């Protein structure tokens, strides 16, 4: 299956499968990146000031909640960040159809996809550094993927 979100070492050979979500963002871009991972929280500019790692290059994984799907794209891409994964913290069932409204530029130039819980825990099992407690996030959160992982995003 294409759309997948994987663990890659540092010759792109898969570590851990994450997920092969089923549902697919409308209006996504279709690419496949390759970076580290990020916690954005989710994904308001203040979330993004928030945070301490370089959103440059990377890929960020947010949660639902606060502002539409594109506002969070935008923000991440803002930074120049390549790709996107959104993920529901309230539940283990998946973000069903998931959709872009338009903001900022008026079209997302980074691939975006929705993961279940399970492969967001998946990816903080694999992250480094604890979340902020004013995030009031579950206590598997975690920011950042370490030096010896990276994430592969392959999106429509
Ligand atoms: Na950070």
């Amino acid at each position: 299956m294409q759309n997948s979100v994987i663990i890659v070492d540092k010759n792109g050979r898969l570590v851990y499968l994450v997920e092969n979500p089923g549902g697919s963002v409308a209006n996504s871009k279709a690419a496949t990146v390759t970076g580290k991972l990020v916690h954005a929280n989710f994904g308001t500019k203040k979330d993004f000031e928030d945070l301490y790692t370089p959103v440059n290059g990377s890929i960020v994984i947010v949660r639902a909640g606060k502002i539409t799907f594109a506002e969070k794209v935008a923000n991440a891409e803002s930074l120049n960040a390549i790709g996107v994964l959104i993920y529901m913290d309230q539940t283990k069932f998946p973000i069903v159809n998931a959709e872009l409204s338009f903001t900022g530029k008026g079209k997302s130039g980074i691939p975006v996809q929705t993961i279940s819980r399970a492969a967001a825990e998946k990816l903080f099992g694999n992250m480094e550094g604890d979340c902020p407690s004013d995030w009031k996030t579950d206590s598997t959160c975690r920011m950042v993927t370490s030096e010896s992982k990276n994430v592969k995003l392959t999106v429509s």
